[PDB]
C-alpha cells in the first residue's frame, strides 16, 4: 500500500521501514548513506524525526536550489539532483542539530 | 522583507508573489546555484500552471533522507548539509516522453536568456 508510490513519494515508518521503503545504507551513489538503526527502523516515527526534516527541501526549494540533471543508463532515465543547505548556526539548537546529522550519517559503518 | 523570505531557504516555497529568484537566486552554472527553470517558471514560481507535472519528482522528506548521498560541510560561510541524488522517471508511464520535454525545457533554460 505504501509501497505502490514512486520511491521518491514514499513515507518511512516503523511498519514499512527506511530499508523497505529506499533500500539497505551504503556506500554506492545509487544507494543512501543516511540513518542510525533506530532511524532506518523508525522512519518518521523516530523521536527525532522533526528535527531532521526541517532540513528537507519543499518541492519548490528543492527544483529551486538544487542543480538538476537527466541521465539515461542501462537501468533507465533518471533526474539527477545535488545542492547544500546552510545549517543556521545562530540558532542556540544549532550544536544539538550538527550532533542528530553526525549520529545518522554514514552511520551504518558501524553496524554489526 | 516578505514574510515568505523568513523561512529557512530549503522551506521556501516560490510563487508569483515571491518567485525562484527572489526565494533561490538567480539561476546560473555554479556549483550550488541552481539550474531549473525557464522565466515562465521563474516568474510564477508553484503557481506554474504545469508545477504538478514537476512536483511529481519532488522527494517526500522521508525519501529526501532516505534516497540521497548526505553530507556534512564547514567551511568559512558555514555548515552545510550536502545532497546528491537522483529519482529514477518511470519509463513505462505513457506520459514519460511529455516528462522529459518538461524537464528538459526547465534544466539550463536560464542559458537562452538575461
Ligand atoms: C497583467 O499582469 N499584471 C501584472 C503582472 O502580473 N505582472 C507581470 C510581469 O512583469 N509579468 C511578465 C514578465 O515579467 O515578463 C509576464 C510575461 S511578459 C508577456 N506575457 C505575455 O503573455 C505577452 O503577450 N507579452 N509579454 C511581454 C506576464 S504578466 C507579468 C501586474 C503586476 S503589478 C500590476 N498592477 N499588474
Ligand atoms: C502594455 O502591455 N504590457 C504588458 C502586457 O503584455 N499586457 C498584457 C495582456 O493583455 N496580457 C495578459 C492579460 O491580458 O491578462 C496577461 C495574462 S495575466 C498574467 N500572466 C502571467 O504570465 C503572469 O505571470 N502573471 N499574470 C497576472 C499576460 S501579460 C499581457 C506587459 C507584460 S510584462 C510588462 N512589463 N508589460
Amino acid at each position: 500500500e505504501a509501497s505502490k508510490k514512486p520511491r521518491q513519494k514514499r513515507t518511512a515508518t516503523k511498519a514499512y521501514n527506511v530499508t523497505q521503503a529506499f533500500g539497505r545504507r551504503g556506500p554506492e551513489q545509487t544507494q543512501g548513506n543516511f540513518g542510525d538503526q533506530e532511524l532506518i527502523r523508525q522512519g518518521t516515527d523516530y523521536k527525532h524525526w522533526p528535527q531532521i526534516a526541517q532540513f528537507a527541501p519543499s518541492a519548490s526549494a528543492f527544483f529551486g536550489m538544487s542543480r538538476i540533471g537527466m541521465e539515461v543508463t542501462p537501468s533507465g532515465t533518471w533526474l539527477t539532483y545535488t545542492g547544500a543547505i546552510k545549517l543556521d548556526d545562530k540558532d542556540p539548537n544549532f550544536k544539538d542539530q550538527v550532533i542528530l546529522l553526525n549520529k545518522h550519517i554514514d552511520a551504518y559503518k558501524t553496524f554489526p
